[PDB]
């Protein structure tokens, strides 16, 4: 089982805190976007437009359970999983670290156009708040902890997970 899955909104940090805390630990780093699109060959985006949603989190459920199962170092989830219930339950039993962050400082984390299709340009913090109203409670509902990253830096967020650990 992983050391860790993280799980939050987009800006949280999965990616960072995931890679900083696998270099940490000495493990490997599984991003299950990066599994997603290196399973099928196609990109993200591609999948959505071609086959759509539901495709899409079926494969990525299948992409969770396998890196459940196989991985034994960091888990980055894609911030939509959680809301296929086949993943909700997969992650039962693991530990699951829920990256808090407020929407102003999401938004603006996010701001590098660096590939983000749920916040597009218009009124991204109106998105993002929506996001978080919808997605929060998910991500409450799978962790096993929870660590605000609101005023911590990478490197303090990863201590904090490492000393819980
Ligand atoms: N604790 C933090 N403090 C300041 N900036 C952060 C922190 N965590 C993440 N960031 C920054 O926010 C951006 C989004 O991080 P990223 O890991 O890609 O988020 P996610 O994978 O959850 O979408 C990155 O540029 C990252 O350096
Ligand atoms: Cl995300
Ligand atoms: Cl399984
Ligand atoms: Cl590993
Ligand atoms: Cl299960
Ligand atoms: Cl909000
Ligand atoms: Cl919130
Ligand atoms: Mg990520
Ligand atoms: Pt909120």
């Amino acid at each position: 089982a992983p050391k860790a899955v993280l799980v939050g909104l987009p800006g949280s940090g999965k990616s960072t805190i995931g890679r900083r805390l696998a270099k940490a630990l000495g493990v490997g780093l599984l991003d299950t976007d990066v599994a997603i699109e290196q399973r099928t060959g196609r990109s993200i985006a591609d999948i959505f437009a071609t086959d759509g949603e539901q495709e899409f989190r079926r494969i990525e459920e299948d992409v969770v359970r396998a890196a459940l199962a196989d991985h034994d170092g960091v888990l980055s989830l894609g911030g939509g999983a959680v809301t296929s219930p086949g993943v909700r339950a997969a992650l039962a039993g693991h530990t699951v670290v829920y990256l808090e962050i407020s929407a102003a400082e999401g938004v603006r984390r996010t701001g590098g156009n660096t590939v983000r299709p749920l916040l597009a340009g218009p009124d991204r913090a109106e998105k993002y708040r929506a996001l978080m109203a919808k997605r929060a409670p998910l991500y409450r509902r799978v962790a096993t902890m929870r660590v605000d990253t609101n005023r911590r830096n990478p490197g303090a967020v990863v201590r904090h997970i490492l000393s819980r650990l």
